């Protein structure tokens, strides 16, 4: 009973920098390190972050609850730049809609299944989405009693 779920309650921007860094992620394989977090921007979804070398920026990645457990969530359009062609605009204007339509769809579902105790198993699901996105398992950073999430759906992420 005194177990920590492995889930991150809401931690803003600067202490998931702050924490990728203790773990050492700019200096490993992206992916290598990361954490799970209640998502700040869509309740009833997890949203995993990470470091991308590539890049030299964090990266984050939404799941949700799906009919068959946790799930990719619809995956954005790529942020607006002061940079951005007219041909780059109106490719946003098309991923946009196209985004809002089925992430409205999707976080209504996660929505429904989240608000449920169900008596089957959905740790494990969000454990192989991880792997089918190539995380370092070894590399998931705990959060602390303090920091984890206080959702009643993640006791037993433990
Ligand atoms: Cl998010």
């Amino acid at each position: 009973n005194s177990k920590i779920p492995i889930i991150f309650g809401l931690i803003n921007s600067y202490q998931i920098h702050n924490l990728l860094e203790q773990h050492n992620a700019k200096t490993k394989e992206s992916k290598a390190v990361f954490l799970i977090r209640d998502s700040s921007t869509y309740p009833g979804l997890l949203t995993i972050s990470y470091y991308c070398q590539e890049q030299d920026i964090v990266k984050h990645i939404r799941f949700g609850l799906t009919d068959k457990g946790w799930k990719t969530a619809p995956k954005p359009p790529h942020e607006p730049l002061k940079s951005d062609s007219p041909e780059i605009k109106e490719k946003y204007t098309l991923d946009k809609i196209k985004f809002e339509r089925k992430m409205k769809q999707f976080i209504n579902t996660a929505k429904k299944l989240f608000e449920q105790h169900i008596r089957a198993e959905s740790f494990k699901t969000l454990i192989m989405e991880l792997k089918i996105h190539e995380f370092n398992l070894e590399g998931l950073i705990k959060p602390t009693r303090s920091q984890a999430s206080q959702e009643k759906h993640f006791t037993d992420y433990v």
